[PDB]
């Protein structure tokens, strides 16, 4: 757009509002994860907080626990809030009373095993639950009282619904799990499987963390940048057409 | 005449954007009303759950609804979580260890969250208000619980609408709410929330416009563009210089 001042302004204009855009998706991303943990957070603490008689018998875990586990699902419309034991057994509360069931190989499930190696909330990527063979984002945590180890909690929330969160947003923004698989998007045609990223993150690797690039497709210019959000990656791209016309 | 900057491609593109920035605002308070409505009537729903004979006399109900509330209001953070009763008293739980108690002393019946809870099948939204307890500013969410077709009493569930403030002041843009009676509310620029700051000259200019639809208008000899939206009871709107949606080559 010939003159080189006003090309220029384009370029500084469309690279803040993009950032901003990207930010926002970034956003969504942060407070969707912050959510679930505060949740689960308040859940162990509450289920910690009970005597150890009511934790020390799988009948006192059953009548004790399974109501709050029940009252925490409902209050966020989680699919799946649970209690393993280092017997095997799994106290669960399931969208369709919370059960004990044995038959869940809770010690060869990564919610499970990753819980009991750190301190913190674990956070799964995306998997397709057992019970009810939904996709799912799991946050898992250690349970200690005094020292002493309760039980492993779970929380298993729809990834559709983090999903969902991202594609409303503004912009042509989207998200690559640690995978690089396509995740999410705005529009719901970059579902597709087949569709090739290579030169957004051939673009975006040689560029870092939100540094606005310009790249090809069909021999057309395009702008974007991309960020990491935790084990994400998330894009936003544009036509140049708004600095070349 | 016309500005010509605003026949540009810039000009336009900036326009776009803050229409967009806008409309995050927008979602933030859709989105903190929904989720907030949700929990609501997912609590409803525990405490209707609950057999006929366990919510008709104050000590079943002590009993049996105030683990639930209590365990509702940590699940989310929530100031206050009660359930109100025709004889006046509340079962309140809020910070403070000890199971929910019984109050005898809050003048219930006459409030705005109780009363209009009963004229409806919907979640009342009350306007912020001075929490009478804890002396926060809240917004209210109440709904009537019924059990077998019979008025139990008025779930009340209580948010701080700081926690909506902080939503908007992390959002992009200079972008900031109005409450229902054209007062500020929350704001990108915590500035704007001092009561020293004339919305006059915001608002009036919003009253010709409609929403959406950006205004030329001036403070303190500055002039400024901005566009508003109605969201629920609030109105929403983002604003910049001028001379910052067109930047002067020769600064004044
Ligand atoms: C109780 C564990 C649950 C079912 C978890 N989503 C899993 O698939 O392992
Ligand atoms: C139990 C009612 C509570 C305290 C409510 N926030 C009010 O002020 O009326």
């Amino acid at each position: 757009g010939i003159d080189p001042f006003t090309k220029t302004s384009l370029y500084e204009s469309t690279l803040k509002n993009q950032t901003d855009l990207l930010k926002v998706t970034q956003s969504t991303v942060e407070d969707f994860r912050s959510t679930n943990q505060s949740f689960t957070r308040a859940l162990e603490k509450d289920i910690a907080n009970l005597p150890y008689q009511s934790l020390i018998t799988e009948e006192n875990i059953i009548n004790n626990v399974g109501p709050i586990l029940k009252y925490y699902r409902h209050s966020i419309n989680a699919l799946n809030v649970y209690l393993g034991l280092n017997n095997g057994k799994v106290l669960l509360s399931q969208k369709s009373m919370p059960e004990l069931r044995d038959d869940l190989d809770i010690k060869t499930k990564d919610w499970y095993q990753e819980a009991l190696k750190t301190n913190d909330i674990f956070v799964t990527p995306a998997y397709l639950d057992t019970v009810l063979k939904q996709y799912v984002i799991t946050y898992s945590k250690a349970i200690y009282k005094d020292g002493k180890i309760i039980g492993v909690l779970g929380v298993d929330i729809p990834s559709e619904d983090l999903q969902n969160l991202v594609a409303k947003t503004p912009g042509n923004t989207f998200l690559f799990d640690q995978k690089n698989k396509i995740f999410a998007a705005t529009n719901k045609e970059l579902l597709n499987p087949s569709i090739d990223h290579s030169p957004v993150l051939n673009a975006y690797k040689l560029n870092g963390d939100n540094n606005f690039f310009s790249y090809k497709l069909n021999n057309e210019e395009r702008l974007g940048a991309c960020t990491k959000v935790f084990a994400y990656t998330a894009c936003i791209t544009e036509s140049a057409d708004i600095i070349n016309k």
